[PDB]
């Protein structure tokens, strides 16, 4: 199941979750995984997850080996296909009122040319992204600067609606009807291929470099 955990800091900027069930430790030994600061929320940290929704879980929220942990509190995550959690003073899965649902998808670009764009439709109407309101081949989109071959889209909503797109170059090559799950508020994909052969990844892949 997809997990993420949000927590407003108050060990400093160097934090990470710690997960164990009968000594399994899905987020690695101690100190855990370590959290990213959260993107347009500043003080806050993330990290995500999969893992088996058997059972339930315990989370200790730590400074990343550095000597300062909080008290442990149960993730009751079994049966589950998805759950967020943000630790503010306390554990929460209501989400903060100001936070959108901000959905980034990279797409590996290969022998299509250089420029690429991407189809949306089934999202909210408060989404904003490249191809809203556009019919197809819907909007262009830019490079990835850090990793070659790449190219982003971000899709922000209000609300936690699952959509579909398409990657094209509005020149006879496109993907499969690549359908979007969103399971948090800083859900991530990476799309490969083309129609036939488009494979989606819910981490990032080998070829993610
Ligand atoms: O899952 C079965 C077991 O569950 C329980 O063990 C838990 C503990 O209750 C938790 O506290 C935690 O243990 C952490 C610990 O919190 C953390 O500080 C770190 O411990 C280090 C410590 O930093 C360091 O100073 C030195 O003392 O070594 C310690 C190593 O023991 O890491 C611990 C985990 O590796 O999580 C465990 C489960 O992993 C329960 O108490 C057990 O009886 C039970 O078998
Ligand atoms: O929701 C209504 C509609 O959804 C689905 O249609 C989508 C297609 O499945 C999907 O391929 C895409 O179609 C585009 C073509 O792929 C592209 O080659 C080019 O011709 O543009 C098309 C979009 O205009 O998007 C549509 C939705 O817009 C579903 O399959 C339909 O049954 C359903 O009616």
């Amino acid at each position: 199941m997809d997990l993420t955990i949000n927590y407003k800091s108050t060990l400093g900027d160097d934090v990470a979750a710690y997960i164990y069930k009968e000594t399994n430790k899905p987020a690695g030994e101690w100190p855990g995984k370590t959290m990213t600061a959260t993107a347009g929320h500043e003080g806050w940290y993330t990290m995500h997850l999969t893992l088996d929704n058997s059972t339930d879980y315990s989370l200790i929220l730590n400074d990343d080996g550095h000597g300062n942990q909080l008290k442990d509190v149960t993730l009751s995550t079994k049966g589950k296909a998805e759950a967020e959690y943000w630790f503010d003073g306390s554990l929460s899965e209501t989400k903060p009122a100001d936070w959108k649902y901000v959905t980034t998808i990279h797409y590996l670009a290969s022998g299509m040319g250089s420029t690429i764009y991407n189809y949306m439709w089934g999202a909210d109407a408060s989404a904003t992204g490249a191809g809203v309101g556009k019919e197809w081949p819907g909007g262009q989109i830019s490079a990835n600067a850090d990793h070659l071959g790449w190219y982003d889209v971000v899709y922000t909503q209000d609300v936690k609606q699952n959509f579909s797109c398409i990657f094209n170059n509005n020149n006879g090559t496109q993907t499969d009807n690549i359908d979007v799950s969103v399971t948090s508020t800083s859900t991530e994909l990476w799309v490969t291929g083309t129609k036939g052969d488009t494979t989606v990844y819910k981490t990032a892949p080998d070829s993610w470099e």
